[PDB]
């Protein structure tokens, strides 16, 4: 029940899972609380304790704005924090199999939420099923988001940028120094994450300070080359100065600006985050990763292109309808409570919401590439086109381009296309296989027979859980026993990928080839 770590003793709790037992340590601190003079700085190392730390409940979630667009709707609210918000939020969780394993592979989860939201305590990130079923150890951590996690004045240690990424890194360090005491193998650590969590994972593959802290990496619906994932040196500064003006903290000594922002309540910083950009989108990452000269040494597109990253296996993938979820947070004519049949004029209006600073010619060129109908009378034509536009530009094409470029330097890569709509999904049917709704299958929630999922979904989750676990243990995401479809490596020539669904697993080639040539090779010139 009690494990001695390098900083002190922690006490866990016993969980009953599938007629078996998992030991959970919820809320182990891994850094000095970033409070007071520590706000905005890199995370500081934690001093020893002599008592027994009780890690039996999830800790505080990091300060963040909350989705209030659909009060009382489980579809949006399941992503809102489920513990108190506090700047005192640098804690992590460990699920170990019972009985204590001897040398278990470790899976470290990094949540998404656009670098502005998210928390490790969410129900769909419960690691107890992976521990029970595959005998891996699951670790997840809270990291700072929003301006408190990524405010940037490059070079200035009072606010150097990328603090949230350094939080994640200090947690990976904790796993290296401490996980053997829990039965884990620090030499067999697989990072996995979704959305901004996946972008984070892709940046740890790029940061030299993370290279000895993990073995392999899994990227679900995200990567650093997505247009939302990296704030520019220019933008970050305009945004830092705009936040200072909004809080009455405009000063000339840049350090006295930070000092002034350190006497503001967290609530005042959160209220003004939305407005630092003149035109935002539903996908807007107001404060995100930057080229800080510490975590990130050069612009990441250049490092990817020139082979400057950790050489290892990656598992990458995306969902069939990445884009649809964002259409009901601003696009005109849309609603989760009707079928959202939009006109051509509403389509064009929607491009202005999602591409606010793009030229007229650029928006016409999107319209031209996505409105060459196979049938011009289908009334859902424009509704589906805008979802595909948003998903292809923001997620699917950047992930495919990351996988091609990474694989060109000789490592095995595996690419999946998730296309199952959860039978319990509370969003309407027109949004399809939504952004974020593979996560519960990865974490094995359908394996609980009590949870109203179908048995076909139990089989799909069971197979995904095995493939993920085999990837982390052996570099190879196969299911070798139940006559499953073999997952081939993704090579830059043939570009084979595997489809994940309840009907038939299939091998296909060159996903969204025609679409991604537009986004990756033409649209960057506009
Ligand atoms: C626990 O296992 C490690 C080996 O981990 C494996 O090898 C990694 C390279 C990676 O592929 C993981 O996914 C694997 O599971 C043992 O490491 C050995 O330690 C001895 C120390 O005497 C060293 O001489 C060997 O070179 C190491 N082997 C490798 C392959 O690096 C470790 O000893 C095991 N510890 C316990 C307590 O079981
Ligand atoms: C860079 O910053 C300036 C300043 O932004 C303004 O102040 C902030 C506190 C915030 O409330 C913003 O929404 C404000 O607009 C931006 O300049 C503004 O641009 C808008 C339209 O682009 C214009 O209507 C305002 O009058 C401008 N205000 C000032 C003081 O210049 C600017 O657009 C930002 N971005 C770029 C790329 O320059
Ligand atoms: C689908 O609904 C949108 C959103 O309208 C709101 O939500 C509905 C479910 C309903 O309760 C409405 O009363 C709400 O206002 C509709 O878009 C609106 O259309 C009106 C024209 O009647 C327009 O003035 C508003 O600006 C629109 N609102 C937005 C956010 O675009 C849309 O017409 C509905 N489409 C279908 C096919 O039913
Ligand atoms: C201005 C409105 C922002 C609302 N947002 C929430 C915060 C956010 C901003 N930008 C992002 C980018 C991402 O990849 C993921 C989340 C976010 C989208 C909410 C969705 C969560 C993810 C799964 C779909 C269901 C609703
Ligand atoms: C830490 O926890 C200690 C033991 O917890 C108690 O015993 C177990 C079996 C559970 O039933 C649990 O709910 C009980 O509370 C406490 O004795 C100790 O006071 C705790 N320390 C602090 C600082 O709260
Ligand atoms: C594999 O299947 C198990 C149950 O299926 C039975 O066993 C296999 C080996 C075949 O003989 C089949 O005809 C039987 O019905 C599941 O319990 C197990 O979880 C499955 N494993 C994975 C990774 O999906
Ligand atoms: C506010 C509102 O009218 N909600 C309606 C919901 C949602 O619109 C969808 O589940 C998508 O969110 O759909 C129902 O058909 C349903 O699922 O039983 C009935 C209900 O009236
Ligand atoms: C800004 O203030 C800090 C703290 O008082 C001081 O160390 C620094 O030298 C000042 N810089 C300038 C340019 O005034």
């Amino acid at each position: 029940i009690i494990i001695a770590t390098k900083n002190g003793k922690v006490r866990g709790m016993q969980l009953t899972v599938f007629g078996g037992t998992v030991t959970a340590f919820l809320g182990i601190p891994y850094a000095q609380p970033p409070l007071g003079r520590l706000r905005f700085k890199k995370p500081q190392s934690l001093t020893k304790w002599s008592d027994i730390w009780n890690a039996t409940k999830y800790a505080n979630s990091c300060c963040q704005n909350i989705d209030q667009s659909f009060p009382g709707f489980h579809g949006s609210e399941m992503w809102n924090p489920n513990t108190d918000l506090s700047e005192d939020c640098l804690y992590l969780n460990v699920w170990i199999p019972a009985p204590k394993p001897k040398n278990a592979t470790v899976l470290i989860w990094i949540y998404g939420g656009g670098f502005q939201t998210g928390t490790s305590s969410l129900h769909v990130y419960d690691g107890k099923f992976l521990a029970r079923v595959e005998r891996v150890i699951v670790v997840s951590m809270n990291y700072r988001v929003g301006a408190l996690g990524f405010l940037a004045l490059p070079g200035n240690p009072e606010a150097p940028g990328n603090m949230g990424l350094f939080d994640q890194q200090l947690a990976l360090q904790w796993v290296q120094k401490n996980i053997a005491a829990f039965g884990g193998n620090p030499k067999s650590v697989t990072l996995f994450g979704e959305s901004a969590g996946a972008a984070s994972v892709s940046l740890h593959l790029l940061s030299p300070g993370s290279h000895s802290l993990f073995t392999r990496a899994i990227l679900q619906s995200g990567s650093f080359n997505a247009p939302w994932a990296v704030t520019s040196l220019y933008e970050a500064r305009n945004r830092t100065l705009n936040l200072a003006k909004l809080t009455g903290c405009s000063r000339e000594n840049e350090t006295e600006i930070i000092k002034c922002l350190r006497n503001k309540d967290p609530q005042e910083i959160l209220l003004n985050e939305a407005f630092v950009v003149p035109y935002g989108t539903p996908l807007s990452v107001n404060f995100g990763p930057t080229v800080d000269g510490d975590f990130l040494t050069d612009m990441p597109d250049i490092l990817l292109e020139l082979g400057q990253f950790k050489k290892t296996q990656i598992l990458v993938g995306v969902n069939k309808d990445e884009g649809t979820a964002f259409l009901v947070y601003g696009a005109p004519g849309f609603s989760k409570d009707n079928n959202s049949i939009i006109t051509r004029k509403e389509f064009q209006e929607g491009l202005k919401i999602f591409f606010p600073g793009v030229s007229e010619f650029g928006k016409e060129s999107i319209l031209f590439h996505y409105t060459d109908w196979v049938d011009d009378q289908r009334p859902e034509n424009y509704r589906e086109a805008l979802g595909d536009v948003v998903g292809d530009y923001n997620f699917i094409c950047p992930a495919l381009e990351f996988t091609k470029k990474f694989s060109e330097w000789g490592n095995n890569a595996f690419f999946y296309y998730f296309e199952h709509r959860s039978s319990k999904l509370p969003w309407p049917e027109w949004m399809g296989v939504m952004h974020g709704y593979e996560i519960e299958f990865v974490f094995g929630l359908p394996l609980e027979r009590r949870d109203q999922y179908t048995k076909a979904e139990e089989i799909l989750s069971r197979s995904i859980v095995k493939r993920w676990a085999n990837f982390a243990k052996y570099g190879n995401p196969q299911e070798t026993q139940n006559q499953s479809t073999s997952w081939p490596v993704f090579k830059s020539t043939e570009q084979k990928y595997l489809t994940l669904n309840t009907e038939s697993t299939r091998i296909m080639t060159k996903l969204r080839a025609q679409q991604c040539r537009f986004w990756t090779s033409f649209f960057p010139k506009v």
